[PDB]
């Protein structure tokens, strides 16, 4: 796979951002990982963290997968990268996301993420609490 520039509009929560891609406005929803909605526990958490990460940045990337490059929603399935750091890890790896909606031929990064969960259930953290 490899990194392209994304463009931010804005954070929307845990797991999903919105770009303009390709002067689309559309809302891209992260690969492999799930947050908690807004108003779950942890909910707040993963948006603030997710928000920060990308706004922070100096520069977003987004790598696609192999497989399906848009959901049955028309959302956007990518990994994101700020600065270089994927956000869809450092969620799990904080215990804000779980390793979630693995499918086949979208899953290169599984292993990655799942060492990070493993890592998070390893230290109790957040959702692993
Ligand atoms: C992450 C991801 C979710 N989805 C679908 C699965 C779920 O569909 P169903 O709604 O029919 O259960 C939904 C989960 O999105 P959210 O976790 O954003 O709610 O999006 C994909 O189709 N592909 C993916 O890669
Ligand atoms: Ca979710």
């Amino acid at each position: 796979l490899h990194k392209e520039p994304a463009t931010l509009i804005k954070a929307i929560d845990g797991d999903t951002v919105k770009l303009m891609y390709k002067g689309q406005p559309m809302t891209f929803r992260l690969l492999l990982v799930d947050t908690p909605e807004f108003n779950e526990k942890y909910g707040p958490e993963a948006s603030a963290f997710t928000k920060k990460m990308v706004e922070n940045a100096k520069k977003i990337e987004k790598e696609f997968d192999k497989g399906q490059r848009t959901d049955k929603y028309g959302r956007g399935l990518a990994y994101i990268y700020a600065d270089g750091k994927m956000v869809n890890e450092a969620l799990v790896r904080q215990g804000l996301a779980k390793v979630a909606y693995v499918y086949k031929g979208n899953n290169t990064h599984e292993q990655l993420l799942r060492k990070a969960e493993a890592q998070a259930k390893k230290e109790k953290l957040n959702i692993w609490s």
